[PDB]
């Protein structure tokens, strides 16, 4: 209703997210008795490795209890600051199940909250698309790149489709699957057009510098995402260089090596004008981008 007015303005028992509907708040688990101390996550997973962190907080490797499968979860940092700062972190899980199950899209298995720190559970996936270039420690081989380039545009079709814009597609954001596919995830900052913050400036599509907010956007970020990776080009934060990959510069000491094929489709992605730029649907409609 009006978030940062709150009555009370200022919980130990877990409790499920979800904006879906199941009205089973109530989280149980082999291993886990609310009468002993430790949180849910505690007893419920085995932790086998940290996969990340930072100020959001940690991404652990675990084994769940209850199935004996391998699960990624990422939790919070430190207690919800308040009413917005939970109503925002929660969002993702909104955000994350609007999506749904799409096969290019990570999956949420299950989120929940406890002593005000939000958990999300997913598939484990393999390592992000900027660590699989870290470990490649070259250029991707185009054969990669069209892969790679597909299963994104699949996934921002499908987002895109709905009304939806992930605001943060890169490198880092996408996730290897096997056998040469990728999963697009981190739906923290999507935005549904026409309802109710930034993305990575190296990736911003340039209408955003005027709050023109669409889901072409998305499409000149994967644009200059598959630029990095196709070319292993560090992307500028800002000034002059940035400005040049916003006035459809492909700059030739990282570029000449590209295909024709993949040079053109590079160059529809980084249209300045988002009036002119190609959607996903049309780009995954171009034969070279087919099976
Ligand atoms: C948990 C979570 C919730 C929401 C969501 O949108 C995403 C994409 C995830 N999510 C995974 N599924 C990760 C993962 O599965 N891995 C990648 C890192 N990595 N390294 C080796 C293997 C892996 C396997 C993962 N990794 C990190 C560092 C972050 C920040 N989130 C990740």
């Amino acid at each position: 209703v009006d978030l940062g007015t709150e009555n009370l303005y200022f919980q130990l028992q877990p409790r499920r997210v979800s904006f879906r509907g199941e009205a089973s708040e109530t989280l149980q688990s082999p291993g886990y008795d609310p009468s002993r101390p430790e949180s849910f996550f505690q007893q419920s997973f085995q932790r086998l490795s940290r996969l990340g962190h930072g100020s959001y907080g940690e991404v652990f490797k675990v084994r769940s209890k209850e199935d004996g499968r391998l699960y990624a979860v990422k939790r919070s940092m430190s207690p919800f600051r308040g009413p917005k700062d939970r109503a925002r972190k929660l969002a993702e899980v909104g955000s994350h199940e609007k999506v749904g199950q799409h096969p290019c899209c990570v999956r949420l298995e299950q989120a929940w909250e406890e002593g005000g720190i939000l958990y999300l559970q997913t598939e484990l996936c393999g390592p992000s698309l900027q660590q699989h270039c870290e470990a490649w420690g070259a250029s991707l081989p185009e054969a990669q790149v069209w892969g790679y380039l597909r299963d994104t545009l699949l996934a921002l079709a499908h987002l895109h489709s709905q009304g939806l814009v992930h605001l943060d597609v890169k490198p880092a954001n996408i996730f290897l699957g096997p056998r040469g596919r990728c999963k697009l995830g981190d739906f923290g900052l999507l935005v549904e057009l026409g309802t109710a913050q930034e993305g990575d400036p190296r990736y911003m599509a340039p209408e955003l510098l005027q709050g023109s907010y669409g889901t072409a956007a998305d499409v000149f970020s994967l644009g200059l995402t598959i630029l990095e990776v196709a070319c292993n080009m560090e992307l500028p934060h800002g000034g002059e260089g940035w400005q040049q990959l916003r006035q459809g510069y492909l700059p030739p000491e990282f570029t000449a090596g590209l295909s024709s094929e993949l040079r053109s489709v590079l160059v529809m992605m980084l249209e300045p004008d988002p009036k002119l730029r190609a959607t996903a649907e049309a780009l995954l409609a171009l034969p070279v981008l087919r099976q």
